[PDB]
C-alpha cells in the first residue's frame, strides 16, 4: 500500500521535507527516523536484539500462523511483526522468504546497524539509496522529496533501455542498490562510518526437472491454492473488485470469488471498438456481477501508463504499457470498492504467453524467465491501487503455486494446438463458467503517441524511462501533466 | 518389530548375532553397519553431504508437503527421506522438529561422521550405546542379542525407581546415552577414534503466559487439528480399529473416524470390575460401528503390562501399568485391522487428569508436566502395535494440539466442577455422540525388573512363563 | 585450592554447605551462582552479550597478546577475561582453543544460559553434575560437600578398573559429565527446566603423514617453544623449583631456567630400592643452583599417591604412580618457592618412552595415544600444586610443541640405537650440561604395600579408585588416614 | 606484470584477447578461466570441498605459520595457499584478514559459486565488472582487453573529482563493484543465472578510546613490529633499494635495513624547484650505503604520475601526485634491485601529516581517516614495482603496528612543537642516525604543467581520471604514450 523509508542518523528536516509532498507520519528508530505514507501499514514487537518492524501487510497469515502454531501458542494472536519474529528465532531469516506480501521486516540494533528481510516476490521493491544520508526505500521520490532534485543520479538511457532482461537487483539509479527480493540484508557502518550493505539469499535455484504429476493431485493442488489468498480476505471484505476481460484468467477469479464474498464489482475496458466485451459481459451475467465498462480513448491509455510509473515506480515499457489496463480499472472502482483480484500473472505460470500448436524445446525456462522478470519491473507494486484506496491483490501468484508451475510437465501447459491446458481443465470442473468462455490495443496505442512500431519496446522503455527521471526527479506532477510536457518528453 | 540399529565403525559380520534372535536387512554405509527389522520402514536420497536415511514413518507428509512446496514443486513426488532432506537444506535442522511421526534422521557423510535428528515427541526414542562398539538404536535389546547378556549396564533398582520425574534423556543404561527428543547431533570421533555425541535441541521452551483465545476460532483449531491426522490416513486405509473405553476422549476419535472411514472396527477391554462395556456398546450402536468386547484375566492385565515392557522398553511401572490395556486390544485385533486410532493424550492437554471442583495455583504446569513426562516413558513408542500388524496413531498428539493447549486458558479445561470443558463442547456439536456419552514403588521395582530380565535376553516373549515372573521377587 | 564451581539454577544458599568444608568466595550469576576457592584466580568483563568469566589462569598472555593485538590496540592491557573475550567475538570459539592454562571461559548471558569454553589439554577438567541441581565443577568434591555424601553415583570397579587408555569424556561417576577439553559448551534447560549439555568441539584430528622437518629450523622452533614459558614465569618469580632427576628432561628444563631465574631450587627424591642423586647432584653443580635430596619410604609413596588423587581427583593407578613423586616434591619445596617447572611429558613428544634397539611399527601412533591419555586422567590438574603454594608448570606442554611433534620425523625422536636424538641436540647445543648427562623405583615401593607385581596396573587401580571414592563421598580424610582405613581400601 | 583476473564461463577467445595485450597465461577452472600475468605469482591445494587458490604472495607468513603451528605441524611446509586454508578451514574467513600481503584467496567449487577473501588493506585491490560476462579482477584493463574499448563505464568526472574522501568500496566504472577490502564475498549465480554478490565484513571497528601505553612497553613494540617484516625478507634478500628523502620516515628504515641485508641500495631524486639531497646524503654516508642522485625533469615527474595511474590504476589526483618520486626510483633502481623498502604510511600512523605546535580536537580521528582512504586510492597496488621487477615493501604498514597506532595516545604523536614524537624517540635511541635527521616541490611541478594553482586539486584529478579512463579503454597504451597526447587531455 503506501510506501516507507528509513534515514540512518536522519533529522526532522529530512522528515518535515517529505511531508511537504506525502502525507505520512514519522517515528524515531534508535539511530535514525522510519516514515510511512497516511495509508501505509505496520507493526512492531520487541525482540532479544531490538525492535522488529513489519512495514506493509502479509497475505498468508492462515498459512503462516498455521507454521507457527506448531510450536507456539501465541501465534494465534501475534501481530504481523511478533509472527514473522517467531518464525525468525526458531527457523531463522529463510522462514521469512515463505511469507508473502507487500512487506518489509526489519529489526532496528542499539547500534544503528539494522538487519532487514525483503519479501521474495517484488510486492515490495526496497531499494538502498546513498545520498547526502543513507536510505532504505520501496519508494525513491521519498528521497528526493527529502533532499532535493539532484539527490537520484540516473544512468545514460542508452544504458539503460539497451536490454529488455536484466537480474532481479537492477537499478538505473547510479547511486543507488535494489535489495534482492528475498533476501536478508545488514546495514553496516564500517570503521569511518561509510555503508555497507551484506546481503544474502533466502533461497536456492529451485530443480528444473518436469515434475510428471498425476492429473487429480494437480487439480486439487491448483484449487486449493486458488482459493487459499480468497478465504484469507473473505473474512475482512464484503464487497471485491475484478477486472473482467472475458479472457479465462479473470473470467476464473470472478468464478472463484462469487464463491467466498457477497458483492461482486467487475470492471472491463476497451479501445477503439476493440475490446471483448462480449465475453465479458457473458461472464458478469452467468455469475450476476454489479457488471460496468468503458471504452479507454488514446489520453486515457497513455494515462494509465504514466500513472503506473509514477505510483509503482516503473521505468521499464513493456510493464507500463501493461499496467495501464489496471490503472485505469483503479480509477473507475475507486470509492466503490476496497479490495481487488485479478488474473494477473496466470499467463506466466500456465503458457499463456506461448503460441498454441508451437513446439518449444524448453518452453517452462522460457516461462519461468517471464515470472522472474516481474521481480525488479514494478508490475507488483500495491502504491497505485493504494492511492485509490483499494488493495490490489494477485490470487495466482502465490508462492505455492508458482512453485507448482515452475517444472510442472509442458503437457499440461502446451498440448494438442491449445494452451494452459490444465487450467481450462479446472475451470470447467467448477460447473460455474460456459464451455465458450473457458474455451476448453492498448501496445497499439502506445506506439502511436510515440510514432513508432508496435514492437519497438526500446523506444516505448525510453520514453517510459524519461517520465520515471522527471516524476522521480520532482518536475513533472502527477496532478498536472500537459500534453505539451508530455509530447516534450516523446522527442 | 520395526526397530533399527546402527554401528559405528561396523561390518555386517556384527549384525549376524542380530539377526538370529530378529529377522531384518542389513545395509553398508559409509562408516559403519545400518539393521532393519523385517517390518520396518524406511527410505533413502543422495543429498549433497551424502546419503540421507528416514527410519519409521512420518504422520504430518500432508503438512510437511505443503510446507516444502512452497519453494519446492518436487516435494509433491518425494518420498520420507527426500522429503526432510529438503527442509533439512532450505530451512536447517530446526524445520526437522517440524515433523510427526517415529521416525529417525540421519545423513551418511562421506567425511566418516554422521548427522542425526530424532523426532521430536517420543514416538521413536534413540539411544547410544557403547559396548564393544559403538551403537545408535532405537532398541536397546538389539545391542544385547549384537554383543551379548552383559552388554548393557543396568543401574541399582534403588536408585532407578526412586523418583517418578525424570528428564526427557533420562535412561538406566549406564552405559549409554538417550538422544534428546527433538534435537540435532553429530556422532563424530577425535583424533584416536573415540567417540563424540555433538547435540543441539531444535526448539525452545514455549510461552507460559494464558492463551486468552475466543471461543469460536479456539473450536475451529480443534476440529482442525483433530481431523488432519485422520485425513491423512483415510486416503490409505478402509478399516480403522478403536480402542473403545466408552469415554469421551476415545468416543470422539470413533465419532470422527466415522467421516473418515468407511469401515470401523470398536474393541473395549476390561475386568469384572471398573469395566464401561455399556456406554461403548451405546456409542457403538450410535455409530453403527463393527462391535467387539472382551473381559481379561489377571494373568492377562499382567501379560499386557509385561508385553508393553518388551516392546515398547518401559521401565516405568505406571506407563506399563497403563499400555496393559491397549496391548490386550492389539491381541484382539491382531489381523482384522493394519490401523488403529485412540484417544490417548487428551486427558494431558484438556486437563482429564484434574479432578473437578478442585482449586489449582496452575493447573497448566501440572498438565504441561505430564505431557513432558511421556517423552521418555516409552508409552508412545511404536514397536509393540508393529509386531502385531498395527500402524498405532494417536490424533491427540500432534505438534498442534499440544501447543494449542500448553499455555491454553484454565477454564477451558477446568470450569464450574467441571474438567475438559472446551472438548465436550467441540463433542457435542458435532451431534454424532449421545449426551449422556458427552456429559455435555514396589511396582517400579518389578517393572524394572522384567525390563531388565527382557533387555539382557534372560526372558522371551515367547517363552515368558508366569513362574519366571515370580522368581523376579 | 584454586578450584571452582558453578550452581545452574542456583541460589547463594546452595554454596553455604561448600564453604563449610573449602574456603572460598561467592558470586551472584544472571544464572546460577558461583563458588570460588581461597587461592583461586579469575578475572570478568561486560561483553555485549552478557558477562565473562575467566577461572583460572593463562600460561600464553603474551602470544595471545600478540594475536589480538593485530587488530585491537587495547589487548596490550586487558585483563585475562577481556582478552578473550576480544578472541571470542573476532575469531569465534574456536580461537580459545589456542589459549594455554588451568582455566575456564564462560558467558553469564542474560536469556538464562550459560556458554562454557574449557581449556584443551586437562589442566583443568571440568564436568556437569546431576544431583539435586546441575553442577559445573572442576573438583567433583565440591558438589559432595554441597549435596552431601550421596550426591555422587560411583560405578564398579570392575567396570573402571579392566581398561587403561579412554576417551577424554570419560568419568566413573555415572550421574555425572565429562566436559570434553578444547570444547564450546552452552548449558541450558527444557520447558521443564531439566539441564541440558549442548557440545560441540574445537578442533579436528591433525595430519598423521610425516613431518620431514630440517634440522636447523626445527632446533629454531624447539627452542622457542621451550623458551616462551618461561619468560613468561620470569617476571613474576625470582626463584623457580625444579624436579631433579638426573636425567635429560629435568636436566635441560634446570639449564634453561637458569638462564631465566636467578635464583633456582632443585628437588630430588628417590626410594629405599634406587636413586640417581649422583647425576642429579651433577647437575645443580655445573648450574650452582640449591640442591636437594629425598629419600623417600614407602609409607611416603603412597601418602604421594593418594594425595595426587584428593587434589587432582585421580583414579587411574599408573598416574598416581607418576605423580607420587611430584606431590613429594611438592611437600618438600613448600613454602620454600612459589612456583616450579618440569619435564613432565617431554618422554611423550620426543620419544623418550621409547627405548634404544626397539623396534617400532608406527613410534607416533604410540605416542600420540599418551600424549590424548593424559587428558583425562588428572595428571595436569593444578589444584595440588596450589594447595602447596605453587604455581606448577610444565613447559614441554605447549599446543606448538605438541602439534610439532606429533607427527615429526620418527627419525628425531629414536634413531641410531637412541631416543630423544633432537632434545639431546638442542640441550647439547646449549653448552651448559656436561655432555655426560645430555647423552646418558616408585612403581616398586607402590606394588610392594599393595602386596603385588609392579607390572599389574590393575590392582593398583583398584586401590586408587577405592581412595578416589572415600575421598569424593567424604567418607575419608586427606588429613587422617589411618592405617586400620589404608588396610581395608588395599583388602 | 603480477596481476589476475577470473571470468565466470568464460572462453579461449576472452584468453586470447587479454593476451594480445598483456602476457600470461590462462588457467581453466570448474566453470571458467583464470589468467595471471607473466610475473604474477600464486599457489593453490585441494581442500575438503573445492580447490583453493592464493594470487599474489603473503608478507607476514612467520607470523602465520606460527598461528596454524599451535593445532598443525604441517603449517611449516605449507605453500601460501594451504596456510591460509588452514586458518580458514580451522578458524573462519575472519582469520584471513591477519594475513599481510597483496594477495586474494578464493575457493573453486564443482557447482561454479566462487568463495572469496580480499586482502584487509588494500595491496590488491579486486573488482567485480559485469560486461558481456562477470568478471573477478585486480586489474580492470585486462577485461577491457579481453571485451574490448567499451566494457567499462566509466562516470562523469564532475561526479568522481567532487570529493577526496570515499567508500573503501567506491569506484567510479559504474558497471562495477569494488569488493571490500578484509572481507569474504560468495560469488553466486541465482535461478536465472545471475550473478549476485554476497559479502561480509571480516573486521569490525576497533575502539577509539585513547590508548595510554606505558613508554616503555610502547618502544619495544614498535621496534618489535618495525623489524618483523625485515627479518622476513632477509632470509632471500641480500641487496635492497630504499627511496631515501633524507627525512626521518625513510631515513629510519635505512637505518634498520642496513642491521638486516648485506648491501643496501638508497635512491634519490628532486625538481628543480628544490630538493631533499642535502639530508639524504648525510644518511647515505652514515650509513655507507650505495647512494644514488637524480634530478627529474618536468617531464620525469608527470610521467611518474601517469605511470603510477596505468600500473596501479590510480583516478585519484593526490595519490597520484605522490606516486610519482616512487615511480621514479624503480626506474632509476630497475635491475639493480629486487626488493624495496620505503617509510612510506609512518607520517599517517605517528602523526606527522599534522602540523607541529597546532592544536586538533581528535587527531587520532584525522589520521584514521588518512589511513582509511589508502584502501581505495591504489597507493598500495604492487603492479607498478612488479613491473619493474621489484617486490616492493612498506615496513610501516604492518596490521600490528597500524591497530598499535590507531587510538594511541595522541601525546605520543604530537607534543610541544614537535610531531611523530615516539618515533624520533625510537629512532634516536638507535644511535644509528644524525641528530640533524631525527632532531632527538612535486607538487608545484604538476600544477604549472597543468596551468592551475597547487591549492586547485579538482584540475588535478580532472587530468589524472582523465588519463585514467584512456588507459583503461585501451586508447592510450603505456608503451608508446608520449606528452603530446597528455597535452590533448589537459585540453
Amino acid at each position: 500500500s503506501n510506501s516507507f523509508c528509513v534515514v540512518y542518523k536522519g533529522s526532522d528536516t529530512d522528515i518535515n521535507n517529505i511531508q511537504r509532498d506525502f502525507d505520512g507520519k514519522g517515528e524515531a528508530l534508535s539511530n535514525g527516523y522510519l516514515f510511512i505514507e497516511q495509508n501505509g501499514h505496520y507493526q512492531k514487537c520487541e525482540m532479544e536484539r531490538g525492535t522488529a518492524y513489519l512495514i506493509g501487510s502479509l497475505y498468508n497469515r492462515t498459512f503462516l500462523i498455521g507454521l507457527a502454531g506448531v510450536w507456539e501458542g501465541e501465534a494465534y494472536l501475534a501481530n504481523d511483526a511478533e509472527l514473522l519474529a517467531l518464525l525468525f528465532t526458531r527457523l531463522g531469516a529463510n522462514a521469512l522468504a515463505l511469507a508473502e506480501g507487500d512487506f518489509c521486516f526489519f529489526i532496528d540494533e542499539p547500534n544503528g546497524e539494522l538487519t532487514v528481510i525483503t519479501e521474495s516476490r517484488g510486492f515490495s521493491p526496497v531499494h538502498v539509496v546513498q545520498g547526502k544520508k543513507a536510505w532504505m526505500t520501496n519508494s525513491l521520490k521519498l528521497v528526493t522529496a527529502a533532499e532535493g532534485e539532484g539527490a537520484l543520479w540516473f544512468e545514460e538511457e542508452a544504458l539503460v533501455c539497451q536490454s529488455l532482461m536484466r537480474a532481479d537487483t537492477y537499478t538505473p539509479v547510479k547511486n543507488a542498490q535494489r535489495l534482492k527480493p528475498g533476501a536478508v540484508h545488514v546495514l553496516t557502518h564500517d570503521s569511518e562510518g561509510y555503508s555497507f550493505v551484506e546481503s544474502r539469499t533466502l533461497t536456492t535455484p529451485a530443480s528444473n526437472q518436469l515434475l510428471a504429476l498425476p492429473r487429480e493431485p494437480l487439480l486439487a493442488l491448483i484449487d486449493r491454492y486458488l482459493n487459499a489468498p480468497l478465504e484469507d480476505l473473505a473474512p475482512r471484505f464484503d464487497t471485491v473488485g475484478i477486472p473482467l476481460s472475458g479472457g479465462l484468467d479473470s473470467s476464473l477469479v470472478t468464478a472463484l470469488a462469487s464463491r467466498h464474498f457477497k458483492k461482486l464489482n467487475t470492471y472491463s475496458i476497451g479501445t477503439e471498438l476493440s475490446n471483448e466485451f462480449e465475453f465479458s459481459q457473458q461472464v458478469a451475467d452467468a455469475l450476476g456481477t454489479h457488471h460496468q465498462m468503458k471504452i479507454l480513448s488514446e489520453t486515457e491509455v497513455i494515462n494509465g501508463i504514466i500513472e503506473s510509473i509514477y505510483y509503482n515506480e516503473i521505468f521499464d515499457g513493456l510493464s507500463a504499457e501493461i499496467q495501464s489496463g489496471l490503472f485505469n480499472v483503479y480509477r473507475q472502482a475507486q470509492g466503490q470498492v476496497s479490495c481487488m483480484l485479478t488474473g494477473y500473472g496466470s499467463d506466466l505460470l500456465f503458457g499463456g504467453i506461448l503460441k498454441p500448436g508451437a513446439q518449444y524445446d524448453n518452453p517452462n525456462q522460457l516461462l519461468a524467465e517471464q515470472v522472474y522478470r516481474t521481480r525488479w519491473t514494478g508490475e507488483f507494486a500495491t502504491h497505485g491501487a493504494s492511492c485509490y484506496g483499494i488493495d490490489i491483490r494477485h490470487p495466482f501468484w502465490s508462492h505455492s503455486l508458482i512453485s507448482l508451475c515452475h517444472a510442472l510437465h509442458p503437457d499440461y501447459k502446451i498440448f494438442d494446438n491449445e494452451v494452459k491446458n490444465i487450467l481450462r481443465e479446472y475451470a470447467d470442473s467448477l460447473q460455474l463458467l460456459p464451455k465458450d468462455i473457458v474455451w476448453r490495443s492498448v501496445n497499439q496505442a502506445f506506439a502511436n503517441v510515440l510514432g513508432s512500431t508496435v514492437d519497438n519496446y526500446q523506444t516505448k522503455s525510453r520514453f517510459t524511462y524519461r517520465v520515471y527521471q522527471a516524476f522521480l526527479r520532482g518536475r513533472l506532477s502527477i496532478t498536472d501533466v500537459t500534453p505539451s510536457q508530455l509530447k516534450d518528453l516523446i522527442k
